[PDB]
């Protein structure tokens, strides 16, 4: 059995060696970009709170639109560029050739992310009435005229968006993330810096805080595109040297993934506002607290994930095995320190967020399983960064559409009987389903690991 792994060199968990400084390199820089745009966003937060109390809501239910019709779009397309393209990238048969290179997954994926990002653009101008009325906005209600203004504004930058998405899962499949990172703080520094000058010097409120993001997120197109092009070629030579079936078909695999894994989250929280508002807002709060601290493990997953693709694309079954270790401990480590850290801000920093005694005490209530469960989180997310550098894709679609089919009923049921701590107790065993799930493609040594039979 392949479950060794998890403590194959655990002497060698904090060593700075090629590998250890290999994926610190690259995770380090990637969780900074992902940790960047929620401030920037926060300062942007902050200059349409100056503005007014139907603004915020208008802005925000218009952000809230984006930021899911993104993620449908912005998983898939990362996942399976920052696999293709490593994989790629690593076979190209690169040497004193002069000529750049085409990497087709490259290609791919701009053309992907274009066509995506223009198809968003348009619908979400066309449709901007029609979704908001879905978004709890109503037609006479004051939030709709700004929100519509700053939706078909801010649809305006969906191309741009989805191209540096695109390029974000190509520079990591060339394991380059402090170029995504240097994009990102120079978008988000330009948009805190035109948010101030075109909201308020230039009079335009919510248009002027979607030109600031607009004008920032074709910057960062920009310099992706500039960079990106200096290191390979963009270009096919021919029209028929574009690999299109296979990256779409991950792609879609992907994206079946995370609509199982969104929609369980959605359930719950769907079940908790069936339980009044307390429970409704300490709910939202653990929750936030709950998934914000898996996603510092993010970049860990996209170095592992990186460094495996790589690997398996060169027959190295042992820089696959030492990788797979080093991640894998690491996210355990760190799964531990959030669980310490974050079951200690819960406890005393429930006030920061609310004001409310009921709520406070309902996040106190649930402490456990948003602090327990952290080590189970890192554990997820790095798999998947490892069965994705495993390129498992097939299997991550089967194994959440199971997990879910589980842990669905077990939402419905556990909800209604049990309230908050029931929602909780559901999302642990949806959660250790995820974890068992991932780690038994590993270990059993079947699909990708089944080289491990003769290690």
């Amino acid at each position: 059995s392949g479950l060794y792994l998890f403590v194959m060199n655990i002497r060698s968990v904090f060593k700075l060696d090629e590998l250890g400084s290999e994926v610190l390199r690259i995770a380090v820089p990637a969780s900074l970009a992902l940790a960047a745009d929620p401030l920037a966003s926060l300062v942007d937060t902050a200059f349409i709170g100056h503005l007014g109390s139907v603004e915020i809501a208008a802005v925000g239910v218009s952000i809230a639109i984006f930021n899911q019709v993104s993620k449908v779009c912005i998983y898939p397309l990362v996942s399976v560029t920052t696999s293709f393209v490593a994989e790629e990238d690593a076979i190209i048969s690169k040497y004193l050739e002069e000529k750049k290179r085409y990497i087709p997954s490259v290609t791919s994926a701009l053309i992907v992310g274009s066509f995506l990002g223009l198809v968003q653009a348009v619908f979400l101008i066309f449709s901007a009435k029609f979704v908001l009325g879905i978004m709890g906005v109503k037609h006479d209600s004051p939030m709709l005229e700004p929100a519509v203004r700053y939706l078909t504004i801010r649809s305006l930058g969906a191309p741009a968006v989805l191209l540096s998405l695109a390029m974000q899962g190509v520079f990591r499949g060339f394991k380059d993330t402090k170029t995504p990172l240097y994009a990102t703080v120079v978008g988000d520094a330009t948009n805190i810096i035109l948010d101030p000058i075109l909201m308020f010097v230039c009079h335009m409120g919510v248009t002027g805080a979607a030109v600031a993001h607009v004008i920032s997120q074709y910057l960062i197109t920009m310099i992706l595109i500039c960079r990106l092009v200096q290191q390979v070629d963009v270009i096919p030579p021919s029209l028929k040297s574009l690999k299109f079936g296979r990256f779409l078909g991950a792609g879609f695999l992907l994206l079946a993934r995370v609509v199982a894994v969104t929609f369980c989250v959605t359930l719950a929280s769907s079940l908790a506002a069936r339980d009044g508002p307390t429970i409704m807002a300490a709910f939202q709060i653990c929750l936030q607290l709950w998934l914000a601290t898996s996603l510092l493990a993010d970049g860990l997953a996209v170095a592992g994930q990186a460094v495996l693709a790589s690997a398996f694309a060169k027959n190295d079954h042992k820089k696959v095995i030492a990788a797979t270790s080093r991640v894998l401990q690491l996210s355990i480590v760190l799964g531990m320190g959030l669980t310490v850290v974050l079951g200690l801000f819960m406890k005393f920093g429930a006030g920061v967020f609310t004001s409310d005694a009921d709520v406070i005490n309902v996040i106190h209530k649930g402490i456990p399983f948003v602090a327990g469960t952290q080590t189970i989180n890192a554990l997820a997310f790095v798999f998947d960064g490892i069965n994705f550098g495993a390129q498992d894709y097939v299997y991550s679609a089967y194994s959440m559409v199971g997990v879910a089919s589980i842990s669905i009923p077990c939402l419905v049921y556990l909800s209604a009987h049990k309230g908050f701590i029931g929602i909780w107790v559901a999302l642990t065993i949806y959660m250790s389903l995820r974890t068992v799930a991932s780690t038994w493609r590993m270990g059993a040594a079947r699909g990708p690991w089944v080289f491990l039979r003769k290690a």
